[PDB]
């Protein structure tokens, strides 16, 4: 798996398409695409553990966290494998996503293929909210849109 | 990955949920669940190559076929890794799926996690339709509903 893709959908008007590319095995992973229907500003953005959409986005479960760490920001050291921090929405509620990250992988046992990607109601506080919940979801809030991450051409 | 799941959706009224379980590494894989909104009778049922739903189900691409074989039935020897043959709809258009298969896998390089599952308009003819198209799609027809296959709890 060099490439992947994911279509985000939800009950909301929120929706988008996000691509992944890992040119090198165990190298970094460019993540990019575009989401629309967001409130202007920051929104949390994570890979969650399961490709389950049985019961909407709640089925996805908690943040993908195979090394059992506390939640954090993507550049933080103590973080969930799935913690990609935030994405930023336009005036117009379009967020033009573009991220490199080398904690996640499309191969290996950090492989995120088959897991749900989720964009959230509010900003991820990157674990620095000082409340119980911040070291788990980053207080990112409810799950506005999501989709399973799949192997792309 | 012991278990997986996939939610089938489409433009049609067709929809359902399908589960997967592979108790042994490289063993067989129980596939079961239920789909509704079908025309009574047989309907083709395959894993296609890609977890792409960019442009509905067409983005999924051709049948998952990593050994470059000709299309067949699931118990046939010459078959696509993704050829699970058919599923059967009620009077009421509910199909109660239940299948063992050991060509597909949730691990290894027949891993189908991250690929689209698709249920089709007509019956898969298992390659025996004698026409060009029958050794590719089994003449199964258009793509009524589909979804990416993801890692389940
Ligand atoms: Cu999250
Ligand atoms: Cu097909
Ligand atoms: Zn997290
Ligand atoms: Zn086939």
């Amino acid at each position: 798996a060099t490439k992947a893709v994911c279509v985000l959908k939800g009950d909301g008007p929120v929706q988008g398409i996000i691509n992944f590319e890992q040119k090198e095995s165990n190298g970094p992973v460019k993540v990019w695409g575009s989401i629309k229907g967001l409130t202007e500003g920051l929104h949390g953005f994570h890979v969650h553990e399961f490709g389950d959409n049985t019961a909407g986005c709640t089925s996805a479960g908690p943040h993908f966290n195979p090394l059992s760490r506390k939640h954090g920001g993507p550049k933080d050291e103590e973080r969930h494998v799935g913690d990609l921090g935030n994405v930023t929405a336009d005036k117009d509620g379009v967020a033009d996503v573009s991220i490199e990250d080398s904690v996640i992988s499309l191969s290996g046992d950090h492989c995120i293929i088959g897991r749900t990607l989720v964009v959230h109601e509010k900003a991820d506080d990157l674990g620095k909210g000082g409340n119980e919940e911040s070291t788990k979801t980053g207080n990112a809030g409810s799950r506005l849109a999501c989709g399973v991450i799949g192997i792309a051409q």
